[PDB]
């Protein structure tokens, strides 16, 4: 077993990384490399520094995943998540488009459904309502003194979220995260927290009893965001790559791109951070090396993938890996 999964040893947290920079929007490094900058600038409890954990290790090894995870101390349930979809487009090209040379019917619905989302909009949506969010925790040192703030703002923008029930994703978010309920961190004190984001991006055909279109060209109906929110669930994703085209085409079954809480006004210039796949350094595949790219990169990209999810979790304020600025490279 080659392929073996193995996790990163120690860094010492002295020691610095090696030079890199970005190449067109994306920058790199080996995992071992990235563990020494974390430790550098990410790793931080209360302003003070520290290393990378064995289980933290461990974890960050998994791949597209692992810096999710680590930075957010969960694996990611993805159950307040976001997109934009263009249900106009849809229609219109739906029944006034037209397939192309060869293209079948599911295949171009398809497909058709695919580019009726926007990324940079469900990016921003999530992140304006991150900013309301946090907002309503800045002040509020019990859950309700949040909840009320919340729903104010809500209300005071006419927005759609305003409605949600209140055992909803949207609103159970903050008693739901494990570092609320914490001594540690947060400690049932809103306050205490911080907004951020990742995303996931993932494929439509999930389903055993799948016609076998849906599972290689796309469920045009999964995953649709609600109309007024742009809420999407994802309760309907259980990991399941991409069916085969041609025998060519191989599949991952997602990819995970954190964000965290950056200040950068620019979307287009903010980064996303995530492992290529796990560690295997005695194999194959190789060792997980991770990437730190624009979000102009980020969106792009696959064709393993033909839906994105913004999601937002909660993190202790007193963390540092989701700090107002971050860089590509090192330095």
């Amino acid at each position: 077993d080659s392929d073996d999964r193995v996790t990163p040893p120690a860094e010492p947290l002295d020691r610095m990384p090696d030079p890199y920079r970005p190449s067109y929007g994306r920058a790199e490094t080996v995992v071992n490399n990235y563990i020494r900058k974390w430790q550098q600038v990410y790793s931080h409890r209360d302003g003070r520094k520290q290393q990378m954990t064995e289980e933290q290790r461990e974890w960050l090894s998994y791949g597209c995943v692992g810096v999710t995870w680590v930075n957010s101390g969960q694996y990611p349930t993805n159950r307040l998540a976001f997109a934009s979809f263009d249900e106009d487009r849809f229609k219109n090209e739906l029944k006034n488009g037209r397939p192309r040379s060869g293209e079948t019917r599911a295949e171009f619905e398809g497909r058709v459904a695919k580019e009726s989302f926007d990324e940079e909009k469900g990016f921003q949506r999530a992140r304006e309502v991150a900013s309301v969010m946090n907002r309503a925790l800045e002040n509020a040192h019990d859950e309700s003194a949040y909840l009320d703030n919340l729903k104010k703002e809500l209300a005071n923008g006419n927005d759609a979220l305003r409605n949600e029930d209140a055992r909803s994703p949207f609103y159970s978010a903050l008693r739901n995260t494990p570092s609320f309920k914490e001594r540690n961190g947060g400690n049932h004190d809103p306050s205490r927290m911080k907004a951020v984001i990742y995303s996931k991006h993932f494929w439509s055909g999930q389903d055993r009893s799948s016609s076998a279109d849906k599972r290689k060209y796309g469920d045009p109906d999964a995953f649709r965001p609600a109309p007024g929110t742009g809420l999407v669930d994802m309760s309907r994703d259980r990991n399941i790559p991409r069916s085969p085209t041609s025998p060519g085409e191989g599949f991952v079954n997602f990819d995970y791109g954190w964000f965290g809480a950056q200040t950068e006004a620019d979307a287009d210039k903010t980064v996303w951070t995530h492992g290529n796949h796990y560690h295997a350094p005695n194999g194959s595949l190789g060792a997980m090396h991770v990437y730190e790219s624009k979000f102009r990169n980020w969106s792009e990209g696959y064709s393993d993938f033909d839906r994105g999810a913004y999601v937002i979790t909660f993190i202790p304020k007193s963390w540092n890996t989701a700090p107002d600025k971050v860089k590509q490279g090192w330095p």
